[PDB]
C-alpha cells in the first residue's frame, strides 16, 4: 500500500509539543501553515508520523519514551537510573504506533534539533542496550525492560537529523541551562502539572502532577522536594557543551544505518569578525545568536539562530563525509553532511516562522520531499 | 521656562490608548521603546502633552473629547447630535491640560492618523461652530456648549499630521467598516464595559458600561438595544472613503494655521503594477496591504499598511504645496506636504514596530525633533 515499505517517524526536538498534546493555540510543529508535514506527506501515499516525547527531559528519558512510542507500553526508564537520578521509574503508557517492531521490520527516524540527539541515543539502546541496567538486574533480579538488553538489530534504517546540536550549544551554556531559567523552565512544568491541566510537558516523572484532591498549597510544598530543581537529567544540561560530548561519547556507528545531516546559517560576519542575527531570524532567536555569534573560538561563530553550524554538521569525531546536494545519499555508516542551507535559521526548518516571507511553503514541500526521496533511495539499495 | 511659548498637543488615531488607559501589557503609543516622545521632548525643555480620547468613536466624538482634554470640563456631545445619533449627551469629565484657552492662547495639534482628522474637525468647531446645535439651542433654549458657538479664532498656531487618512482607506471601505467586523468592535467594547474593568475604549456613551449591580446577562439584554449596533457615528465609517469625504466637504482652511502632513510608503510595485507589503510592514498590516495594494485605480495604490498614499498626503479638494526637507514649513492656510517617507509603515512613525529593526530609534528622535523645530519656526515668525 505505501510508498515506502519503512515508515517514517520524525521526532521533534525540546520544548516542541505535537497532535493532542498541543495547547488550545500553538504552532504546528511539522511545517508550521507552510507546509502540512504529515498531512500532505500521507495524501502522497507515504506512511509517516509523528512522535510524542518529553519536552523537558534528557536525552535519556526522551529515548526511552520515543522506543515505547513505536512499541507501545509502560515506559520504563530503569531501575537504575530511576534509582540514580530520583524520578519515577515507571512512566506513561503507549498504544505504540508499530507493536510488531522487532529486528526485520524496520523504520525510519528524523529528528528536529534535539530530536537528533534523542534517536541517536534510542539506536544506542537497540544495539547495545544500557549498562547500568543490565549491571543493576544482574545483582537484584527483578525484570528488566528489553530496550537495556541490547542486540536488537535491523530496527532503525536511517537517521536524518535538522538543525540538531550534536555538539552542544552556548545557548544552553550561557542561559538555558543557568539557575535562573531552568527555574523558570520548571516552575512552568510545575503549573502545567496542575489537576485541570491537559497538557503534559514531560517532566511528570519527577512528581509535577497535582492530584485530585491535593491543594495548590500542598503541591508546591511536595515537588519542592523533588532532585528535578539540582538534577542534570534534563534537556537544559544535555544540550550544553559538555553534556552533548557526552552523548557523543557513548554513541558509536551502525555500519547498517545511513545518516545524513542538514544544517542552516542565519547569521553574518560583521565587523571584528562576530556574527549577528539575519533579519529574518525568527525574533526570539535574535539574543541567543549574538551569544553564540560573539563566541571567543571563531570556528564556534556562524549559527542557526540557537545552534551554532559546527554542531549541527556532524557530532565531532565522528565519521562524516561532505556530500552535495545532487548524488545519492545512500552511503551506510558515515554521516553525509548536506551543504548548509543559506538563510535558514532553527525554525525555518520546520516552517513555523510566519513573519519570514522569504521562506515560502513550496520550498519547505521540496525539503521534505527531498528528504522521503533519500528514504526511498535508501530502500531500493539494500 | 519651556522652549515652546506654544504647548504641543499629541493626539493618537483609532485603536490608540495612552497614559492610565492602557492595559496591563500594552505599547507605549508615541515612540515605543524606540524614542520616548513624550518625556525625552520633556527632557529637552518642551511642554507636550498624549490628548486621551475615543479609541473607537467618530471624529466628532473624538473632537468633542480633544476640547475638554485641553480645556477641562464635562464633555458635552450636544443635545442635537445625542438625540439624532441616540446616545448620552454628556460624558466624561477631564482636569484639563490648560484651563485658560481662549483666543490669543494658542496651542500646536500634532495627530497620528486618525488624530489627524479629529484635529480638524476641533478646530472647525472653533472657528465655525456646529450650525445644528446652534439651531437646536435657539428653538429650545437650555445651555450650548462653547465648543459650538463659532467665532473662537488666534486659538490653535499648527496642524500637522502623519499618515493620516485624509481621503479614507479601502482597508475601512472593504474590512474595518464591514458588519462582521464592527460587531467585533462592538463586543470587545462591550466586554471591556464590564464592571471590573479600568480601561476606557471611548464608547461608554453608547451604553456599553455594565452597572455594579447588573448581571453580564442583563448588561448584554440592555446594550443590544443600543443604536451603536447599526449607526455611522462611529470610526469605522469615517475612516471610509465616504466617511472622509464628508469631513472634507464640511471642514475649510483657517488662513492662520500652519498646516503641514508627513506620509510614508511600504509597498512595493510588482509585475502586473499591484502593491504589495515590503518586508518590514508590521505583519498585521499585511493583508490591509494587499486589498489597499490591489486597488482597480492605479493611483490608490501605493500605501504604508492601511492607508494609501493619495489619503495622507493632503484633503483631496483643499489646496497644498510639495515642500523640500528644508524649506522652512511656515507657510499658512495651505497643506505644506512633506516629502514621503520611503520604508516607514504606518506604525513607523510612532515606533511600535518592534520586528523592524531598519526603523532605529535615533532616526525616530531625529523625526520629532523635526517637527518640533518646525513648530519653533511657526512661533518665531508671527
Ligand atoms: C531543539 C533544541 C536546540 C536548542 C538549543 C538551545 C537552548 C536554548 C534554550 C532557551 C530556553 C527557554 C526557556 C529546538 C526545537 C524548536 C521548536 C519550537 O520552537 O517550538
Ligand atoms: C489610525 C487610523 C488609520 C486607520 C485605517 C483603516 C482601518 C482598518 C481596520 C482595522 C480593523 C480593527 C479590528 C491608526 C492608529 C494605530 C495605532 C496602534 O495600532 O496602536
Ligand atoms: C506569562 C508569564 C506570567 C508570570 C509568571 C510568574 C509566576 C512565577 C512562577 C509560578 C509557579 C507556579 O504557579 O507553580
Ligand atoms: C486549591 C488547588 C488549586 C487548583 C489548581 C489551579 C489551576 C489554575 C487555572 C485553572 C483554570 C480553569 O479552571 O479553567
Ligand atoms: C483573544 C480573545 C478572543 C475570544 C473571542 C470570543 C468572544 C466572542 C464575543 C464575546 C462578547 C462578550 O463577551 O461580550
Ligand atoms: C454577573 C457577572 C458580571 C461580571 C463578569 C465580568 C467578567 C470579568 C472577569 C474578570 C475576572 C476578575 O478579575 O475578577
Ligand atoms: C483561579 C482558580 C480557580 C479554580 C480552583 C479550583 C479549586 C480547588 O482546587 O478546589
Ligand atoms: C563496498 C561495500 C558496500 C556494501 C555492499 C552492500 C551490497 C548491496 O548493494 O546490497
Ligand atoms: C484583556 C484586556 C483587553 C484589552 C483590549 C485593548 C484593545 C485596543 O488596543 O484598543
Ligand atoms: C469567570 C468570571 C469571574 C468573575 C465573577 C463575576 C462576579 C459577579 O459579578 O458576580
Ligand atoms: C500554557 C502554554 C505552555 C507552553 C508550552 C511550551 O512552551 O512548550
Ligand atoms: C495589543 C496587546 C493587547 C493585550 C492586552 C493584555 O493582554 O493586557
Ligand atoms: C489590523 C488587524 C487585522 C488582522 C488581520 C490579519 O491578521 O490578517
Ligand atoms: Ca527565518
Ligand atoms: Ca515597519
Ligand atoms: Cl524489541
Ligand atoms: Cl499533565
Ligand atoms: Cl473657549
Ligand atoms: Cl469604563
Ligand atoms: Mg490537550
Ligand atoms: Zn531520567
Ligand atoms: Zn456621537
Amino acid at each position: 500500500q505505501p510508498l515506502n515499505k519503512y515508515p517514517v517517524v520524525f521526532v521533534h526536538g525540546f520544548l516542541g509539543l505535537v497532535g493532542d498534546n498541543a495547547p488550545a493555540l500553538y504552532p504546528n510543529y511539522w511545517g508550521g501553515n507552510k507546509f502540512k508535514v504529515i498531512e500532505e506527506l500521507r495524501k502522497q501515499g507515504y506512511n509517516v508520523h509523528q512522535a510524542s516525547v518529553s519536552a523537558f527531559g534528557s536525552n535519556y528519558d526522551r529515548a526511552v519514551q520515543l522506543y515505547y512510542y513505536i512499541k507501545g507500553g509502560r515506559v520504563d526508564y530503569g531501575a537504575a537510573h530511576a534509582a540514580k537520578y530520583g524520578h519515577e521509574r515507571y512512566g506513561k503508557t503507549y498504544k505504540g504506533i508499530m507493536p510488531n517492531w522487532e529486528p526485520g521490520k524496520k523504520v525510519h527516524l528524523v529528528g528536529h534539533s534535539m530530536g537528533g540527539q534523542t534517536i541517536r541515543l534510542m539506536e544506542e539502546f537497540l544495539r547495545n542496550g544500557n549498562k547500568e541496567e543490565i549491571a543493576y538486574h544482574q545483582a537484584h533480579g527483578g525484570e528488566i525492560s528489553p530496550l537495556f538488553t541490547g542486540g536488537h538489530n535491523n530496527m532503525v534504517a536511517s537517521i536524518t537529523t535538522l538543525a540538531t546540536p550534536h555538539n552542544g550549544s552556548q545557548a544552553a551554556d550561557k542561559f538555558g541551562n543557568t539557575e535562573a531559567v531552568r527555574k523558570i523552565m520548571f516552575a512552568l512544568n510545575r503549573f502545567m502539572g496542575n489537576k485541570y491541566s491537559n497538557i503534559d510537558l514531560g517532566l511528570t516523572q519527577w512528581g509535577f502532577k497535582q492530584l485530585p484532591n491535593e491543594s495548590y498549597i500542598d503541591y508546591i510544598k511536595r515537588v519542592s522536594k523533588s532532585k528535578i530543581w539540582t538534577s542534570d537529567d534534563n534537556a537544559a544540561y544535555d544540550l550544553t557543551l559538555d553534556g552533548s560530548a557526552k552523548l557523543n561519547n557513548m554513541t558509536s556507528m551502525n555500519p547498517n544505518i545511513t545518516y545524513t545531516t542538514y544544517t542552516g546559517v542565519s547569521s553574518h560576519t560583521g565587523p571584528l569578525g562576530y556574527e549577528n542575527p539575519d533579519l529574518g531570524t525568527f525574533f526570539l532567536m535574535d539574543t541567543t545568536s549574538r551569544i553564540i555569534g560573539h563566541d571567543a573560538r571563531e570556528e564556534w561563530r556562524k549559527n542557526d539562530g540557537v545552534v551554532p553550524v559546527i554542531s549541527s554538521l556532524h557530532p565531532s569525531n565522528q565519521p562524516f563525509v561532505n556530500v552535495t546536494n545532487n548524488e545519492p545519499a545512500t552511503r551506510r555508516g558515515i554521516w553525509q553532511v548536506k551543504p548548509i542551507l543559506q538563510g535558514w535559521d532553527h525554525v525555518d526548518f520546520i516552517g513555523v516562522d510566519f513573519l519570514d516571507f522569504k521562506r515560502k511553503g513550496s520550498e519547505l514541500a521540496n525539503f521534505y520531499i527531498g528528504i522521503i526521496n533519500d528514504l526511498l533511495s535508501v530502500e531500493a539499495t539494500e
